[PDB]
């Protein structure tokens, strides 16, 4: 059991590290998506030809479109893993855990966090890309051939519901921390020190939601139930990769991604 | 939103109804499992199974053995569905929902509640059966052949973790109510009143856990995280039925029975 002032300090700590670790925050993404700004407008990719023009205009070749798009998501997921890893090191207590557990927490936690933060870059019509310089429409992603057409749509379905909770970055900073420090991951050696940290983070999240959304009844509980939707999306994604590996033997995963997905 | 006195009234209402709807409560099952009490008849191998049917006359095992046991779980699950249906009618607001939504909430909720309540009858060594008169060991279940051996064990693994929260019946009565009122079930026509009721139940559950477990920090959050463990087991269970349907044709019964068990 922690004191209110210590919980507020923990929330401020975590929000501060989240800003230092993730260059594209939800606040910035919403300013780009909402508009009313001439300096932040993204180039919109909605079909084959505008994708062609996008590489001319956005920048960061002998491949097929759905593959190039898919490989673009792998590259960005690797960057996201790197940012999530840097953030986790700042969670008080995380780096003091057993080394194998640290790896285990990251292995199972990064994807649930990736889809969480991807919701920030999404609205019902598409997703920001290339650090907010681009915007790729949902419809164009859904029209890609083979198994790649269905790849992004579950993420869009989650994002629409998750975004209806109206969380801001300071909420997400604590929520992401709660996800990483899950004591129910398979193969953890010392569940107890992980659960003590998560108990602190849950208290910080509870107080944060009460203060920042005082008129949003049971938001804490509603937010925890969204961790169920994350688990199912991760499973759905993993099964899709298995289909791609057995069909596209031309294609290859980044070693970091390769390791996360083993088991 | 709601006043503390009304949350305690809501909690008391659900407890009373839960006692009337479920004959074998967690308190009673724990008395039987611990030895804090007619000792229940133990099924631990093939031979004690034969004697159990002869002496107790189980209605779910009245064909090959692993199949009979599988079919026995289906019979009991169908009974549990009716008990859960009657309980849901007492949840304030439920019967005033659109009739199709009531059916949708029960349809998708009963499996999660069956597993939740199955944990009340389980310990790490086996499961109570036949309204507490029998006890089937975990080891005997794990030793059933073909896919039936691996059918039973996920339930025990969940039950062991879930039981470590040490909930009692007055906690579970509200938790069960919260599961039923999930506004994210597919095909719901009017989500708003469902989520309105769930907010009241969640408030009642939160206050219940702080009063009944004041030393158990963030138990509310931890119990909500178990709804992830439930959803994953239900999905896993469904996939196992598909595997039995596609391989075990020794399983088809009387067509009338098949309709009862659909
Ligand atoms: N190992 C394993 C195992 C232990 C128990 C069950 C039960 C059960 C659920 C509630 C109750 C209760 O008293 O409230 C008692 C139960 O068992 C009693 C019993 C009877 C005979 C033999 C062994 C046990 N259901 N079930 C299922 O398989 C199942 C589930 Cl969880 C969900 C949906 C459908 C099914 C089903 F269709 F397939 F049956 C169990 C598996």
């Amino acid at each position: 059991h922690m004191e209110s002032a210590d919980l507020r300090a923990l929330a401020k700590h975590l929000y501060d590290s989240y800003i230092k670790s993730f260059p594209l925050t939800k606040a910035k993404a919403r300013a780009i998506l909402t508009g009313k700004t001439t300096d932040k407008s993204p180039f919109v990719i909605y079909d084959m030809n505008s994708l062609m023009m996008g590489e001319d205009k956005i920048k960061f070749q002998s491949k097929e479109v759905a593959i190039r798009i898919f490989q673009g998501c792998q590259f960005r997921s690797v960057e996201a893993v790197q940012e999530i890893t840097e953030y986790a090191k700042s969670i008080p207590g995380f780096v003091n855990l057993d080394l194998n557990d640290q790896v285990t927490l990251l292995k199972y936690g990064v994807h649930e966090i990736i889809y969480t933060m991807l919701a920030s870059l999404m609205n019902k019509d598409g997703v920001l890309i290339s650090e907010g310089q681009g915007f790729m429409t949902r419809e164009f992603l859904k029209s890609l051939r083979k198994p790649f057409g269905d790849f992004m749509e579950p993420k869009f379905e989650f994002a629409v519901k998750f975004n209806a909770l109206e969380l801001d970055d300071s909420d997400l900073a604590i929520f992401i921390a709660v996800i990483i420090l899950s004591g129910d991951r398979p193969g953890l050696l010392n569940v107890k020190p992980i659960e003590d940290i998560q108990d602190n983070l849950l208290q910080a999240l509870e107080l944060q939601l009460k203060l920042n959304h005082p008129e949003s009844s049971q938001l804490f509980a509603k937010l925890l139930q969204k961790m169920t939707d994350l688990r199912q999306i991760v499973t759905e994604h993993v099964q899709l990769l298995q289909v791609i590996k057995k069909t596209e033997t031309d294609m290859s995963l980044h070693p970091l991604l390769q390791e996360i997905y083993k088991d």
